[PDB]
DNA sequence: GCCATTTTCGGCCTCTGTGAAAAACTCCCAAAGTTCCGCTATCAGTTAGTAAAATGATATAAATCCAAC
């Protein structure tokens, strides 16, 4: 199923693809990491989640442990290739103690 | 040259513990000490972020080599 985040962009959880519809010629590529972090934030709309669980749901169903910096500087390049704000809570931010937070809108094509 | 008064000495080791008298108050003033509170510096504790380096994984190109005709 395809998912369409803040009526711009569109991405899918199964094939790992970006498209902005203010250019559509230009396919956005992601890694792995970020596009499941992402899908994994899309599946629960608009709630916190907290940091130790996502980063255990992304990376040990990958049957692999890494520290706690991979986290953070995956979100950094999910932020910095979506061109989302350096801090202001447009699409994707941190919210302490807490967790991480997504602002774009939700819309499942199928 | 001779009294006549001072000065100078008198063994080594070992344990040992000393409190033991003695009688004024009063007023004024200045500075140190005690305490409280506020500001400031200094550091542990923690989290998150961004750019870059490091490292591994994959890709792309050949060497050659081995089996079948």
């Amino acid at each position: 199923m395809k998912f369409i985040l803040a009526e711009k962009f569109t991405f899918d959880p199964l094939s790992n693809t970006l498209i902005d519809k203010e250019d559509s010629e230009e396919i956005i590529r992601l890694g792995s990491n970020e596009s499941r972090i992402l899908w994994l934030l899309a599946q629960r709309p608009n709630e916190v989640i907290s940091r130790n669980d996502l980063h255990d749901f992304v990376w040990r169903e990958q049957g692999f442990e890494v520290d706690d910096s991979s986290l953070t500087q995956a979100i950094s390049t999910l932020r910095k290739m979506l061109k989302d704000s350096t801090k202001s809570p447009q699409y994707v931010k941190t919210v302490p103690k807490r967790g991480y937070q997504l602002i774009a809108r939700v819309e499942t094509v199928e």
